[PDB]
């Protein structure tokens, strides 16, 4: 079987607090997939789109999607993005969590673009997330067989750091602006058993061993976001996170 590349909304199931924003006012785009709209932070403020067919790590995988982060502080906005492999589905993600906190569904792994501070997350402490502006980070993570999340693969706090938004409105400066649509590339090279993620001009690397995933078992792939809340002060904003799912590309090899 040769690889195929698919594109289109119809290739994904929608779970939880995810919808389509037909006509964004602030982005050059239509029909964006939108997370965390119309609901305050809490246990159920989470969403996933799940590719309808399974992948396995005997074969290459390549996924590209443009994402646009909320232009909201890390104490008011969303938790981030989790590009997650799981043997279970989007309902299991809604029940048990993902890869954006300290614990989620067991034996999942993937790439985390972290945009939200949580007072009980030890990785947010390591990564120096607390503070002003739009402080976040990228990294691979895995959930162990209990669900506990840990950083895996390349990076240090200094190199993982990224400003996930800014206050500018210019399209001429040659700079990254995380509130605009910017591609995320997540790929897996079966020949060297290595996952690569790129975003914001930065790269991260992790082996299959480091992610803890099976070399042969079938996995689902989910694009997740959430806004679970950081305490109960009532200080929050919309947490709206958007992705061009209709324009995304996913390359895999069907059985
Ligand atoms: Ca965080
Ligand atoms: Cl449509």
């Amino acid at each position: 079987i040769p690889p195929t590349t698919v594109k289109g909304r119809d290739n994904y199931d929608f779970y939880g607090r995810v919808d389509i924003e037909s006509n964004p006012t602030d982005l050059n785009a239509t029909n964006l997939t939108r997370y965390n709209y119309g609901q305050p932070p809490g246990t159920t403020t989470a969403g996933a789109v799940q590719f309808k067919n399974q992948v396995s790590f005997d074969k290459d995988f390549d996924f590209n999607i443009r994402v646009a982060n909320n232009r909201q502080s890390n104490t008011t906005g969303a938790d981030g993005w989790g590009f997650m492999f799981s043997k279970k589905d989007g309902d299991d993600f809604l029940k048990n969590g993902g890869i954006l906190r300290e614990k989620g569904t067991p034996s999942a792994a993937g790439f985390r673009i972290d945009t939200g501070y949580y007072n009980n997350d030890p990785l947010d402490k390591i990564q120096k997330q607390a503070g002003q502006g739009y402080r976040g980070y990228g990294t691979f993570v895995k959930n162990d067989s209990q669900g506990n999340t840990s950083k895996v693969g390349s990076g240090t706090p200094s190199t993982d750091f990224l400003n996930y938004a800014d206050n500018t409105t210019n399209d001429l400066d040659g700079k990254f602006h995380g509130q605009k649509l910017n591609n995320v590339n997540l790929k897996y090279n079966a020949s060297n058993q290595t996952f690569t993620a790129t975003y914001a001009g930065k790269t991260w690397t992790a082996t299959l061993s480091e992610l803890g995933l099976s070399p042969t078992d079938s996995y689902n792939f989910l694009v997740t976001s959430s806004q679970y809340g950081n305490g109960n002060s009532g200080t929050y904003a919309s947490g709206v996170m958007r992705a061009d799912l209709d324009g995304a590309t996913l390359t895999y090899t069907p059985k």
